[PDB]
């Protein structure tokens, strides 16, 4: 899938007022404008820096204007090109300060030795806990710890306008099982509790604009389809993320049930 959807093309576009999408067909990445410079949402897989780049370009942005890049969470399909990127522009990296050792290891987490889920090592700059505010200009994301996916994964939220008024956006930093271990061994130390604290934690949020690391969180694609000029804008779907917290909460049942039976 990473060689595939991952990789696939998707043409970059203004999401809502200063968030634009600038990833792939199967990976979600974003450019925050402020008044004082880009803030970067993530990267891609490692092959897919460049992508990247040329997906920050395709909207007028400079990589060079790039002050601040913010992680939802620390595997290599988000991270890949955050070394590369740091170094080239000199921004601060800013992630959940329990994904630092992920971060500056280029590790995944209970499968270390595994090759194909490293990354190009990063420093860390600010390591955020829960309600820490990181400001760019006249932009603001507060950080909001939502672990389970990942020991530091971090929901990022912020306001945005449609016409007069204010829209709350989340960044949300992914509630799927994935490739982690649950039982057994454990990817990291109490993964089960954080999990279903986070199911809990998204639905009680009051959010208006669901976003997060892959176009699927949110069905991104069938809402850009419907996206024009005079009509609402189709990312604001209040509900959502209820609804959505509330399938990863089953999935995460049918999984951990699935992980317990294999135990035997
Ligand atoms: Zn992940
Ligand atoms: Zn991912
Ligand atoms: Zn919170």
């Amino acid at each position: 899938v990473a060689m595939k959807k991952w990789t696939a093309p998707f043409e970059p576009f203004q999401l809502i007022d200063n968030i634009y999408y600038v990833g792939t067909d199967g990976i979600a990445v974003y450019v925050i404008k402020t008044s004082q410079g880009l803030i970067l949402m993530d990267t891609a897989m490692p092959q897919s820096t460049g992508m990247i780049k040329d997906n920050i370009a395709k909207l007028g942005f400079k990589v060079a204007d790039i002050k601040l890049i913010l992680n939802t969470h620390a595997h290599l399909d988000h991270t890949g090109g955050f070394a590369e990127i740091k170094k080239e522009t000199g921004a601060q990296l800013v992630a959940g300060e329990r994904d630092k050792p992920l971060l500056e290891g280029g590790y995944y987490p209970g499968d270390e030795k595994n090759e194909d889920l490293a990354f190009p090592a990063v420093k860390v700059d600010r390591a955020v806990k829960e309600g820490d505010r990181v400001t760019l200009g006249d932009t603001t994301l507060t950080a909001h710890a939502t672990p389970g996916h990942s020991p530091g994964c971090t929901s990022w939220e912020m306001t945005v306008k449609d016409g007069k008024e204010d829209r709350e956006v989340l960044f949300f930093c992914s509630g799927t099982v994935a490739l982690n271990r649950l039982v057994g061994q454990p990817t990291y130390a109490g993964i089960v509790d954080d999990y279903r604290a986070t199911f809990a934690k998204a639905k009680a949020m009051k959010i208006d604009v669901l976003l997060g690391p892959h176009p699927e969180v949110y069905g991104m694609q069938a809402k850009r389809a419907e996206m024009k000029d005079g009509a609402p804008n189709p990312f604001i779907k209040p509900g959502e993320l209820v609804t959505y917290a509330t399938s990863l909460s089953e999935d995460f049942d049918k999984q951990l049930a699935k992980q317990t039976a294999a135990l035997e």
